[PDB]
């Protein structure tokens, strides 16, 4: 089993660890990367009832195992907060518009 599933994108929690971690170091340095420049705040326009406390942050997770390093965000994503606490795994895949659904 994969700790989180976004459609067909199965991901172990370890994977999850190395994505948010990465994205949090870039958040620390205050640096931004990407056309859609990640990391950036994720406002919760969808409103999932999260354990973690806002302010939350959008950051891409690739199914290939590597970290976001510019380019393609793909469609799945990890959201941390200011104290690197994990709020979740949301994905475009399966919802409509530019929605995100939590990854089971
Ligand atoms: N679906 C969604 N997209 C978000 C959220 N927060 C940011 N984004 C996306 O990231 C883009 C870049 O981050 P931004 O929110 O800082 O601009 C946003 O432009 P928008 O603000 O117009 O939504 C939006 O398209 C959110 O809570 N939900």
């Amino acid at each position: 089993a994969c700790d989180y599933t976004c459609g067909s994108n199965c991901y172990s929690s370890s994977d999850v660890s190395t994505a948010q971690a990465a994205g949090y170091k870039l958040h620390e340095d205050g640096e931004t990367v990407g056309s859609n420049s990640y990391p950036h705040k994720y406002n919760n326009y969808e409103g999932f009832d999260f354990s973690v406390s806002s302010p939350y942050y959008e950051w891409p997770i690739l199914s290939s195992g590597d970290v976001y390093s510019g380019g393609s965000p793909g469609a799945d994503r990890v959201v941390f907060n200011e104290n690197n606490q994990l709020a979740g795994v949301i994905t475009h895949t399966g919802a409509s518009g530019n929605n995100f659904v939590e990854c089971t």
